[PDB]
């Protein structure tokens, strides 16, 4: 009971209101208690492990040995959890499972003691699991990568990966084969070795790639030349779709910037109405990226999961300003307004590219320092706001008449004060500037020096590991996006939605085997465990205080 | 060849003027030899590789903040040079150092975007370069040294305007039908024997202080 | 037989990572300053190639280790006799 794990437990249960008719007051503890505040502590994606009965000599459950760990993993107990882990059924999802919970819990603990050996012991978790991995890795590569993609039958039908995304396992994701099978992903049907400028010449023409100008993998391909299935299978891959977005958007930027240079009219021209045409059609495919629903989860969740992305932010908030405008536009009383409107919808789209610079090797992460030093800039430009009104209102105060104008003096005082800060009369003139210089050029780009060093020193070489972590998710949308460049994704667009009218991922990420099969890998990953202990063990029999025990 | 025309004489004699510049840089090659600039030299020119990828970001944001206030503060316009070149040395003036309201919005837009937060990258940007440089540069710098020594060992001794008389007389030998031997040479067989019995003699002393020096590490103690 | 025997097994066991062979049979070699350094290059060549996360650390490490066996030869050459040891570069 001194654990938080309890406590939680109690609350739940204090609260559980379906316990109407009995003989006491506290009714029991079922199951599907512990069930329920399993799945709050371990995320929504997976569905509850103990099922809520509807209703002999030994019930059973689907894996006992999953139990025990849960328990023992709950109350920090350390090294019993460390002899039950040994005779586990699948350990990869096992070991990032109780990581994933231990770092969900050691938030809330609040004991300054507890917190630090509930992170490590997460940590020599996560330990485990690389060890085992990278032992399965090397025996025979292309078996394991099947490992990954596994949907887990014990752990609430979920697969390994997503487990360990979740869980911000920061040194799992930064293995090499893992790294590997990223790559194999995002490069496609076809092989990961041609670079990137062949992918441009052959996205240029199209009979070069029906010439001997690419490569293939899967030589059925590459050898027997079938061009239609080639083509297919070029412009199945992500990289293919990446690019055909990034041109498509860039002339989409480029006419929307003519159209609101010099042909902009109150009457809609025919290069306007193109332009509002492919703007529809980008705002059905953020519809469709809300909406998407493989496996059932909160509705209220997936609009928090997609407000949560930042990039999900700007195309949303570009999007209510351009249909704002839209109606400015409509308005002719206010042309001069809506004009200027659709102006500032434009800067935005200008960051959106800048969202093509993570996918580099070395860039992305100085992006990264950008996303962090934003949060503290914006506290400090705040300051900087009241010490300029302060100073603009003394100013004014000091050397003027007694006045008080519409716009001429407060905007004449409101430009000499921007020309301050953007770049007898002797004795208060020389107090006065040598107040403003002693000031607003001195201390205050001090505090910039300082916050800058405490943020930029904080950083350190995390980074690298920091981007390798953000890959994924971009892979991920660009997998799961059609084919079409925006001005031809209605033609996407309408076949799905007459699909999802009348009445699931792709098999490359999330696949249930057979179950024949199943019982084969995971017989092999059991006899990859033990090999594995043995060298733990034994180069732990290494350090010099077992030596000096001894 | 531009100056060969006489129809581009202004073109082609500006061309020259930019050539000039370029023999400027090469004269910075001469502080390599010095013992303390050097070392500064090769963190100039670590650095040129992610000031070239801010700089075109730089080039985004001052294009895209050059189109929008071009149309929010303009006529309905087209023109060949006037209004856009006009626009281009206002933007020039800006990136260099009612309409209340609407102005006060912009200059504060500038303001709060264009002076603080890409300074801010470079600061990140080269604190993360500066801080990775720490002090292997002396010996980059002492590795950096030999290939110019060759270099100039290799070239004959003459100023330019006199190294023809150099290139005609190798020029004629290389006509009709090798390092220099302080560099590569091969030696002697009879004395060659000699050199390597000595190094071989040489590596049994070094091996011996080598192990017993091994012998002194405590962990070596404790197996003991 | 060929020029150099050992020179040759040498090279067969440090192609491979083998470590405390290759340090075994490096101490009969004939002529060592120009053998550290070439063992030296091969697995700094190589190592770049390796893309696992743990052969190249290690594989990177011995090159280290045959970098400190030619410093450690050649500063007791140059301390017997200078000008002799400079004909040896
Ligand atoms: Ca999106």
């Amino acid at each position: 009971p001194s654990c938080l794990f309890h406590s939680k437990l109690q609350k739940v249960l204090v609260e559980d209101p379906e316990r109407p008719a009995c003989a006491p007051a506290a009714p029991r503890l079922q199951m599907h208690h512990v069930a329920q505040v399993l799945r709050e502590l371990l995320g929504d994606f997976t569905q509850p492990l103990y099922p809520r009965p509807r209703h002999g000599h030994v019930t059973f459950t689907m894996d006992p040995i999953r139990d025990l760990l849960i328990w023992a993993i709950v109350q920090n107990r350390r090294e019993l959890a460390g002899i039950i882990w040994a005779q586990s059924q699948d350990c990869i999802a096992a070991a990032l499972a109780c990581s994933k919970i231990l770092k969900e819990l050691s938030k809330e603990e609040e004991d300054t003691d507890s917190s630090e050996e509930m992170l490590a012991l997460a940590e020599e978790y996560e330990h485990r699991a690389i060890g085992v991995f990278t032992e399965c890795y090397r025996k025979d590569e292309e078996r394991a990568q099947k490992l990954l993609t596994r949907v887990s039958e014990a752990w609430g039908k979920t697969t390994c990966l997503q487990l360990a995304l979740e869980a911000k396992d920061m040194k799992f994701v930064s293995h090499g084969g893992i790294q590997a099978f990223l790559t194999k992903v995002w490069w496609g049907q076809l092989s990961v070795d041609n670079g990137l400028w062949r992918v441009t010449l052959c996205m240029l023409a199209f009979p070069l790639l029906l010439t001997g100008l690419i490569s293939f993998r899967e030589k059925r391909l590459q050898d027997v030349g079938t061009p239609a299935a080639r083509a297919r299978a070029f412009f199945t891959a992500p990289v293919v779709v990446f690019h055909l977005n990034i041109l498509s958007y860039f002339a989409f930027l480029c006419l929307f910037a003519y159209v609101l240079m010099v042909d902009f009219q109150p009457v809609p021209s025919w290069c306007e109405c193109a332009i509002y045409l492919w703007l529809f059609s980008l705002v059905c495919e953020e519809m469709r990226q809300l909406f998407y629903d493989p496996d059932e989860c909160g509705l209220m969740k997936k609009a928090a999961l997609y407000f949560s992305d930042f990039w999900n932010k700007l195309d949303v908030g570009a999007i209510l300003l351009f249909v704002a405008g839209l109606t400015c536009r409509l308005i002719p009383a206010t042309l001069y307004p809506g004009r200027v409107i659709l102006s500032l919808d434009f800067i935005l789209f200008c960051l959106r590219l800048m969202h093509i610079f993570t996918i580099s090797k070395t860039l992305g992460p100085k992006i990264i320092i950008v996303k962090r030093m934003m949060k503290d800039v914006f506290f400090f430009l705040f300051l900087l706001a009241v010490w300029v009104v302060s100073f603009g209102v003394a100013k004014q105060a000091i050397l003027i008449h007694n006045e008080r104008r519409v716009d001429w003096l407060f905007r004449g005082a409101v430009y000499h004060s921007y020309l301050t800060i953007f770049g007898f009369p002797e004795w208060l003139t020389v107090l006065l500037l040598c107040l403003y210089l002693l000031f607003t050029n001195i201390l205050l780009l001090n505090l910039l020096i300082a916050m800058f060093n405490y943020t930029f020193q904080q950083v350190q070489e995390h980074t690298d590991q920091i981007w390798k972590f953000q890959r994924h998710d971009l892979i991920e949308e660009y997998h799961g996006r059609p084919a079409a460049p925006p001005p031809f994704i209605l033609l996407s667009h309408l076949q799905l939605f007459i699909k999802r009218v009348v009445l699931k991922r792709h098999k490359q990420l999330k696949n249930k085997l057979e179950k024949n099969e199943e019982a084969a890998l995971l017989s092999w990953e059991i006899y990859l465990k033990e090999n594995y202990l043995q060298n733990r063990q034994f180069q732990q029999k290494q350090r010099p205080e077992q030596k000096i025990e001894d």
